[PDB]
């Protein structure tokens, strides 16, 4: 199948540095988090992937719901992004996700969540390497 | 055991909706891009991915050369461009396709490509998509 979308994003000065889109439209300042002994004074990588985590979870959601027979508003996603010591003196990613879904019952929510990690591009790349843990919620 | 650091981001009101960060640092709207039909007026999970990783690679070149003793690759020196697109997969969802082109300054071509090789091996975004995204990568000098 053929590319729907693509972008481009450009990161220089390292850990300190800038992202641009290619465009211009997103562009931000990095920092290394105090944990990391840098000033906390801006975003890094583990942030920008907890947010497209939890935007992209909750727009296959509604891929998911169109797919059969739940609004946009009706999904909230939470992203706790985390980064552990390996073994050889590096970093792995760790991945846990709290879905919120109003006016559905917790057996549809269970169903419906397990299928959007099927769609959902960010579960289908990691699945194997990070172990994405979920709890779902109803309201 | 221990996570050495972790930060939370929510995510309201589909692709045209917001995330926010839990410490208020990283704050944005997205937006469904125009390729797709919209108005391509903020952010998405492409472009996201993309930021994070250009950014993440960049930072492990760094990182990985912290101690090749010998050019002392610096913050200046590395530029990543991520190339992020979303397919359709065999089966009902969607997956990224990664490209990056890598540029480092003051390094001959052969220790450019032998330093991005070993990066890939200790960058976290490298190590998370490894047999489920084939990431293609161009190495340049300047």
């Amino acid at each position: 199948m053929s590319t729907l979308y693509s972008t481009q994003v450009k990161a220089v000065g390292g850990c300190s540095g800038t992202i641009r889109s290619e465009d211009g439209i997103l562009e931000l300042k990095l920092a290394l988090p105090k944990e990391l002994g840098g000033k906390g004074d801006a975003t890094n990588p583990e942030q920008l992937f907890a947010a497209g985590y939890a935007a992209c979870f909750g727009n296959a959601v509604i891929h998911v719901t169109r797919s059969n027979k739940i609004r946009d508003n009706d999904v909230e996603v939470l992203s706790t992004v985390g980064i552990v010591a390996n073994g050889n003196g590096g970093f792995a990613l760790t991945v846990h996700l709290d879905v919120t879904l109003s006016g559905i019952s917790q057996a549809d929510a269970e169903k419906i969540v397990e299928q959007t990690h099927q769609v959902c591009p960010y579960s289908n790349a990691i699945r194997g390497n990070i172990q994405v843990s979920t709890t779902v919620y109803t309201k």
